[PDB]
């Protein structure tokens, strides 16, 4: 008896870790789900990889049916696979506590995150980070709330885009963005495309000028940056994201 | 010819990507270095997982006399191999930005990093958690400074502690910030022990209340909560953190 969650990485089947793929293998019943986030990998892909089958879970199987998947694990070694890291979504936490009120043993094997490949694709320090926010294809005075606050204390702000009904362009989400508080139009802001897939597009420029890019497919990320930047942020930014020279006023 | 940054995840030699360890194995010459972090594994257990030999670098491979690594990748595939992540770390990053401005192309295998494997083990939502900060072994006003600046947001603390020159535990952490301000002895806290190993020490109280506890060997890592908790977060810390009742009160 025993749930694992196991993060799938970024991208590909191969971005997953080798105790990952270990446990896939000895699991009794390997299951997906592709609400939280979602990789380039197709179902079937993944089972030629791992070989053996796997069943891919809906949002109902995530939230209110949840005792499903945890009914199945009271008796089998089930294996539950997340793009990216378990837990960075706050669904699985909620399965976990369920699962471990019921008697049933957890586990997780720690997958790649986006906020990591971010920092790896900017040049931007991890540290400076501040809270995250979801812009969502509804209208929300939140997304606009959390950079201001992060703003206040100097740190950046990494925001996701909605991934449904259909996944959001940063596009949309600059004018979404301007909607709501004008005085977002201005702030400089990093666009990154398709993180951990090795091809991405990353562009930094003040918010509007950002819908001039071509970011290509989803998925896409954004990060509103901080009042400032340190100096080796505003090098590795004019270097991996192609940002203007006047970014350099935001070097104090 | 090719710099390739490969994130080796959190505790021991299966927690790289299978992507990494195809990297790895079809370059001509792979380092790693210990100076950010560290995993459970010794070099000599590297080596036989990856069946070559793997150099360690020191800082100064690192930092000043990092064109001597980019240098190898001029004519050969070089693997760079890093604890966790390889740019959580801000050292990388500039080696990436030193080897792209020479011609040499880069690539970042990315892996799990601890920022991340905290919210499992505690069940605190990651994007409640603000700047983090790291706890050195030497007085320093900026690890309260940036606690502080998160709860004005209302946001969590990640604390990483000191490495070197061996590795700072839980127990002397407390005992650094509350010699730098004495309110931060009854602020809530998390300590985190051995974050990916799978056989982790969690414990949420109150910050004094901390060092009562036997966290055992490093790694060990800290949060500091925000100012007040998510319901959710509160039942994930009560099951898994063995939270006291009065944490409630932040609901």
């Amino acid at each position: 008896s025993l749930l694992t969650f196991v993060g799938l990485g970024l991208w590909d089947v191969k971005d997953i870790s080798v105790k990952g793929l270990e446990a896939v293998r000895e699991a009794d019943e390997v299951y997906v789900e592709y609400y939280t986030s979602k990789l380039l990998s197709s179902i079937e892909e993944m089972e030629e990889f791992f070989g053996k089958r796997v069943v891919e879970l809906e949002r109902s199987d995530l939230e209110e049916n949840s005792f499903r998947l945890i009914e199945r694990a009271k008796s089998k070694s089930v294996v539950l696979l997340v793009p990216g890291d378990p837990m960075v979504a706050t669904t699985h936490s909620a399965i976990k506590l369920e699962a471990e009120r019921k008697g049933v043993k957890t586990r997780i094997i720690h997958g790649a995150s986006i906020s990591t490949a971010v920092c790896g694709l900017t040049g931007l320090h991890n540290y400076r980070f501040g809270k995250s926010a979801t812009v969502s294809w509804h209208r929300s005075q939140t997304p606009v709330n959390v950079i201001k606050a992060n703003r206040s204390i100097d740190a950046h702000t990494l925001l996701f885009l909605d991934l449904h009904p259909e996944p959001m362009t940063i596009g949309h989400a600059v004018e979404n963005l301007i909607a709501e508080d004008a005085q977002m139009k201005d702030l400089y802001a990093v666009g990154i495309a398709r993180a951990g897939s090795g091809e991405e597009v990353v562009k930094c420029d003040r918010l509007e000028n950002l819908k001039k890019i071509d970011f290509g497919k989803p998925l896409h990320v954004m990060v509103v940056l901080a009042k400032t930047l340190h100096f080796m942020e505003f090098e590795c930014l004019r270097e991996f994201a192609d940002a203007p020279a006047e970014l350099e006023r935001l070097v104090a």
